[PDB]
């Protein structure tokens, strides 16, 4: 079985100080196909969950490394620890990507503008 660094939530994504808008902006440019899929599912959930997901990712950016530590520990302890997973487990599928997406978004979220609010409404 071994072990991989793809679990828990991508270390590259978690240990990078970028806003959701920043990573989302990078994500829509790097992988628009997957971004649209996420957006389609994002619009599928009600505003309450959409805002809830946003609130949770907002805390991630605000806590930053602290958020990374808590998210890593919380998911390590229990994947269903997140109360958002209770309502929708794909609340952060865009961020939960261990493909080249994690490397590309981390390496460019540091350059895209954090005030890109067009990521919330494409």
């Amino acid at each position: 079985a071994d072990a991989t660094d793809d679990y828990p939530i991508p270390n590259r994504i978690m240990r990078t100080p970028c806003t959701a808008e920043q990573i989302m902006a990078a994500a829509r440019d790097v992988e628009p196909v997957y971004y649209e899929r996420y957006m389609t599912d994002y619009k599928n959930k009600p505003p309450h969950v959409q805002q809830a997901a946003r609130d949770r990712i907002h805390w991630f950016f605000s806590m930053d490394y602290a958020g990374r530590r808590q998210y890593s520990e919380n998911t390590a302890t229990d994947a269903f620890f997140e109360q958002l997973a209770w309502m929708w487990p794909n609340w952060a599928k865009l961020f939960f990507n261990n493909k080249g997406v994690a490397a590309n978004t981390t390496d460019v979220c540091e350059q895209y503008p954090p005030d890109d609010m067009s990521v919330w409404n494409w």
